C-alpha cells in the first residue's frame, strides 16, 4: 500500500490540511491511501473503514457477489462504505434507496448510530 495520502500527500505522522497524526487508509486491492479525514469519512466512517479490507471506489465489489459488475446498481452503505448490489439485498430492490442507507452489518454494529436513524 502506499504510505502517503493520495489527498494531502502527507504521512501517518502528518496529516498536511489538519496538522495531526492520522492513521492512512488503504485500498486492499490497488494500494492508493487516504486519511479518513481527507476521505472526508464521517468519524462513525472513519472508524468502520477499519473493520474490514476496504476498497477505493475504483476497486470496490459487492460484498455479497464479489464482483463488481452492474456499478449503475451497486449501493454504497453510509456508515461502512462496503458496496451491495440492489439486486443481492434480501428482498431485492427494484429502486435506489432514498435518503441514507445502512447496511445489516452497521445496523447489528453501529446499532442508533448508524446513518439510517435519528
Ligand atoms: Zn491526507
Ligand atoms: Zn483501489
Ligand atoms: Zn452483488
Ligand atoms: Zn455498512
Amino acid at each position: 500500500s502506499n504510505n502517503y495520502c493520495d489527498f494531502c500527500l502527507g504521512d501517518s505522522k502528518i496529516n498536511k490540511k489538519t496538522g495531526q497524526p492520522e492513521e492512512l487508509v488503504s485500498c486492499s486491492d490497488c494500494g492508493r491511501s487516504g486519511h479518513p479525514s481527507c476521505l472526508q469519512f464521517t468519524p462513525v466512517m472513519m472508524a468502520a473503514v477499519k473493520t474490514y479490507r476496504w476498497q477505493c471506489i475504483e476497486c470496490k465489489c459487492c460484498n455479497i457477489c464479489g464482483t463488481s459488475e452492474n456499478d449503475d446498481q451497486l449501493l454504497f452503505c453510509d456508515d461502512c462504505d462496503r458496496g451491495y448490489h440492489m439486486y443481492c439485498l434480501t428482498p431485492s430492490m427494484s429502486e435506489p434507496p432514498e435518503g441514507s442507507w445502512s447496511c445489516h452489518l452497521c445496523l447489528d454494529l453501529l446499532k442508533e448510530k448508524a446513518s439510517i436513524y435519528q
